[PDB]
RNA sequence: AGCCAGGAUGUUGGCUUAGAAGCAGCCAUCAUUUAAAGAAAGCGUAAUAGCUCACUGGUCGAGUCGGCCUGCGCGGAAGAU
């Protein structure tokens, strides 16, 4: 049992790290603010920006 | 032929895609509601949407369709006294 529990531990510190080498918290704000651009009913009006944030929101 | 109605459902078949809804493709392509309606033939929408069509009903009432052999013609076909 332990040998998993450690193995689960692992992956926590593995994943909280990654979540920092990519910083999560911009990439929510800034996704939030994608949907939020994206919510916005002209976000098809330019095309331009919608592709963008289609791509970036992918 | 026109003309008038319908042209459905699961279901946007899924996946890859950013989106993909019949209509970018990949990719299956069935079953159901049936008069009949394609997991779509074209147009179209960023996507949907939307629009026709196939299919089918109803009014009209004699032809209509598109290949084969063959005769004669048409376009392709602009030059310098
Ligand atoms: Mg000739």
């Amino acid at each position: 049992i332990n040998p998993v529990n450690n193995r689960i531990q692992d992956l926590t510190e593995r994943s909280d790290v990654l979540r920092g080498y990519l910083d999560y918290d911009a990439k929510k704000e800034r996704l939030e603010e994608v949907n939020a651009e994206l919510e916005q009913p002209d976000v098809w009006n330019e095309p331009e920006r919608a592709q963008a944030l289609g791509k970036e929101r992918s």
